[PDB]
């Protein structure tokens, strides 16, 4: 357990009650207490989850985010103010620190406090020790469902590397003469290390705040830091897909859906829990999801009727309508430990509406950087860096480079999949892609013989078990094939333009040669 005086080091003073590690059955009582007010009240749907609201705040808020430039991140951060930027990687002073800190902190002062010690990481020796306190019960559901959860054994010896204290009932009123964006922040210091929470309510702050950190600390220390889904089959073989339900397969195992590092052990779940879109929720669409949602499951900004009934439907005040719930509600997951061995297969996912893209392409190492780096899908062209750009802390190559490093100690491959459309205009058949994803997880594509498609320079299998080999060449569905090169100039001057931003350093420019030529 905790006493005050363990809160007053970080701050914190008068505190009233200090609720520790809580239970389910103590969140759902403390959800649903009738006075509670304002965005602390809960609702109990006639699924039997709590449903919360979040106010204003429906999704993160990227131009309230700040990570204070010190000693320890001048030379180590990817900063919005350096080099090319494009990121929100703001500088925040120190001084303006310890100012957003004392407001979260005379907040949480004079409270009850609820106290989640939790881990960020499935494998015990890489794992990041997180203390999470809130004033406001569902914020620790929330971090009870998406954190790994120590037993009691666990939490004897339970050191934080780590404090994220969500304030959100506070703003800083000063903001404006401080130079940032408004009253809200979500503020990171890596010297203190710490997270501070002011202004908004969107959980998913807490969740991707832990992910941006994880996003940092690990690469620097050689472990891979990954927005994918990851699962494993019967003989233990692990495949990561990027981009884009492929996923979702009943003779393989769900590791995480979202995030994950790959160490020396293989790879592992940063998560305990998953943080799952609902609008327009379909049983027959997504039957694992829709069963999660029980007690226990916490509902963000769904619509409920007065009786209790959830229509998944509205998204009139946000489409991004959300449920969290323990990783546990799913049954075909690996357990008890989210974590397998080294992947030895890598998919990356994206749906090409140009009608310019292979099916499926069997890549080369440093086209594997390149297309990571790109993280390209379209039905209009978006670029996401490392299919993740928001959450990167480091240069978007230092992902790429220890990714590149795990799978070749592992003898990995990585494919690239069009899910999207052909050159007819019509979507790749779905049946089509579930036998290209068959063939590349029973290692069938790794040593076939392949063409080699221009422009791309993609190696293309000659013939693929299961699919029509008139599929395999994008030209097939064009009139001929100056007609695809033109669709496919198109598309590289994209390609080319977009990675342009990373060939200020080294590695980028190095890149170059490794992406669609003109
Ligand atoms: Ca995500």
């Amino acid at each position: 357990g905790l006493t005050p005086q363990e809160l007053e080091a970080y701050g914190i003073s008068d505190v009233h009650d200090i609720v520790y590690n809580p239970s389910y059955d103590l969140l759902y009582q403390e959800e649903l207490d009738p006075s509670l007010t304002g965005y602390e009240r809960g609702v109990l749907t006639n699924l039997g989850a709590v449903a919360v609201d979040t106010g204003i705040f429906t999704g993160r808020s990227p131009k309230d985010k700040y990570i204070v430039r010190d000693d320890t991140t001048r030379d180590t951060f990817w900063w919005a103010d350096k080099g090319k930027g494009k990121n929100d990687n703001k500088p925040l002073s120190p001084e303006t620190w310890q100012h957003l800190k004392g407001l979260v902190t005379r907040q949480l002062s004079g409270k009850r406090l609820f106290v989640v010690d939790a881990f960020c990481g499935a494998n015990p020796d890489t794992r990041l020790s997180v203390r999470f306190i809130t004033e406001v019960a569902w914020q620790a559901h929330f971090v009870k469902n998406m954190f790994i959860r120590p037993s009691d054994e666990e939490l004897a010896g339970f050191k934080p590397d780590f404090i994220v204290m969500n304030g959100a009932k506070c703003t800083n009123p000063q903001w404006k003469e401080q130079g940032l964006n408004s009253e809200n922040f979500v503020a990171f210091n890596l010297t203190e290390r710490m997270q501070l929470i002011g202004g908004t309510w969107y959980g998913g702050e807490m969740k991707k705040g832990m992910f941006s950190m994880m996003n940092y600390l690990l690469p620097l220390k050689g472990i891979a830091s990954m927005h994918c889904s990851a699962n494993v089959g019967e003989a233990g073989d692990v495949a990561v897909f990027f981009g884009l339900t492929l996923s979702t397969d009943p003779a393989r195992r769900l590791i995480g859906d979202d995030e994950h590092g790959w160490d020396d052990d293989g790879v592992f779940n940063f998560e305990g829990g998953s943080y799952a879109k609902t609008i327009k929720l379909s049983k027959e669409a997504e039957p694992e999801i829709y069963a999660a949602i029980r007690r226990d499951a916490l509902l963000e900004n769904v619509t409920k009727r007065e009786n209790g009934t959830i229509d998944f439907d509205d998204g009139s005040k946000t489409e991004n309508t959300r449920v969290s719930y323990p990783i546990y509600h799913i049954d075909n997951i690996v357990k008890p430990v989210s974590k397998a061995g080294h992947a030895t297969k890598v998919i990356f996912l994206t749906a090409d509406a140009f009608g310019v893209l292979p099916p499926v392409s069997r890549l080369t190492a440093d086209q594997t950087q390149y297309h990571f780096l790109s993280g390209f899908t379209a039905p209009t062209p978006t670029f996401s860096a490392c299919f993740g750009a928001a959450f990167l802390s480091l240069h978007p190559t230092q992902y790429a480079e220890v990714l590149v490093k795990r799978m070749q100690a592992a003898g990995a491959q990585a494919y690239l999949v069009n899910t999207g459309w052909n050159g007819t205009g019509k979507r790749i058949s779905i049946k089509d892609t579930r036998a290209i994803i068959d063939a590349i997880l029973n290692g069938s594509l790794d040593n076939a013989e392949t063409f080699t498609l221009p422009m791309f320079n993609l190696a293309i299998p000659t013939e693929l078990p299961g699919v029509d080999t008139g599929i395999l060449d994008p030209r097939n569905t064009y009139a001929s094939p100056e007609q695809w090169q033109e669709k496919a100039e198109t598309l590289a001057k994209l390609f080319i333009d977009n990675f342009d931003k990373y060939t200020d350093t080294p590695a980028g420019a190095a890149l170059v040669a490794a992406g669609p030529a003109l």
